């Protein structure tokens, strides 16, 4: 078995390697990617996502998001208060702010810990989910916005034609802007392109261990846990390395740089933190693989984790038992 320890791996593609998409993703699972929950992938150095960044601010931020912590500084929860529209020109400049900027630290191990001993103690504003795409229509290689659909995977593998469309997602981070750990809706994979600005650190549970990471969860959440038996679907929720360790819960950590690429696998529980203003772009993606845990997926039907319109099919075709009760969470 590839990988059987479950560590992050890091990869080269060359530039013909680049052209495949599928075929590369096959072949890091060919080594034993996935058993992480999380990869990494550094483009070739002949590539570009685009000519150049110098042209994004007057994108707007229609609900920047202010995420208000609860609970102690290693498991609190996160609310999303929406604050007023801004641009990202003005996002910028106040992710820059002494309010808001990253503080003095020697490297990434001393920053990290001090996002852990004071996250709580701010409220940093995150623009999230953002439908559109920062990739140049001429990139033909990884272009985040050109990728195969869900719908025609499920449709090439399973025969059924669905409705739903597909789209790309940008994330405007400052300091402290916090994803709270989480599968990706029907356990899909996720790739996600730092395009510019400051570093993301991730934390990743190996899908083999997922469940033990819910586990924890249910008995650190308490009453998160009786009012829904998959609130980590609400994306609420965090836990540092430090607890995790405490308790025995598999993981890893990898620091994501300007101008690469992770991947995360089918049901691999992953969190982290932004570490100064950045732009990501992230999108949800499915191979052949995906096919058996999208049917096992959980879900939360407590009316809490609102999602797409998209998802509505999947859970029709791959989980019709569960449609009925799911559908009534999202009216
Ligand atoms: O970058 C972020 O805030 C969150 N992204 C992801 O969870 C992802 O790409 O799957
Ligand atoms: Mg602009
Ligand atoms: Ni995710
Ligand atoms: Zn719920």
């Amino acid at each position: 078995a590839q990988n059987p320890n479950c560590n992050i791996m890091i990869f080269h593609p060359t530039k013909e390697e680049f052209n495949d998409f599928d075929k590369y993703i096959a072949y890091m699972e060919s080594q034993g990617a996935h058993r992480a929950g999380l990869a990494k992938i550094i483009p070739p150095k002949e590539w570009k996502a685009r000519e150049t960044y110098d042209n994004i601010s007057e994108i707007l931020i229609a609900t920047p998001l202010q995420q208000v912590a609860s609970g102690r500084a290693g498991v609190f929860t996160q609310y999303h208060k929406k604050k007023k529209a801004m641009t990202v020109g003005e996002y910028r400049h106040l992710a820059n702010s002494k309010k808001y900027q990253t503080p003095p630290h020697q490297n990434f191990e001393d920053l990290e810990r001090k996002y852990w001993k004071n996250r709580i103690y701010n409220s940093p504003i995150y623009g999230a989910d953002i439908s559109g795409s920062l990739f140049d229509e001429n990139t033909k290689q990884w272009n985040l916005g050109h990728l195969g659909t869900i719908q025609d995977l499920l449709e090439k593998e399973c025969g059924v034609v669905i409705e739903g469309v597909n789209t790309p997602y940008l994330y405007f981070g400052m300091w402290k802007t916090t994803f709270a750990w989480h599968t990706e809706d029907m356990d899909l994979y996720s790739i996600n392109y730092l395009h510019l600005g400051e570093p993301k650190t991730w934390y990743v549970v190996p899908p083999e261990h997922g469940q033990r990471l819910e586990r924890l969860a249910r008995e650190l959440f308490p009453g998160s846990s009786r009012g829904c038996g998959a609130f980590l679907r609400h994306k609420v929720a965090l836990i540092s390395p430090t607890v995790l360790k405490e308790n025995g819960i598999p993981f890893n950590r990898i620091t994501q740089e300007a101008g690469e690429f992770m991947v995360t696998f089918p049901y691999g529980y992953h969190a982290g933190f932004n570490h100064g203003f950045n732009c990501a772009e992230a999108i949800n993606f499915a191979t052949p693989r995906w096919i058996d845990y999208g049917k096992m997926a959980s879900q939360c039907s407590c009316g809490e984790a609102r999602v797409t319109f998209s998802m509505d099919a999947f859970v029709r075709i791959l989980q019709p038992e569960r449609y009925d009760l799911w559908k009534r969470g999202q009216d």
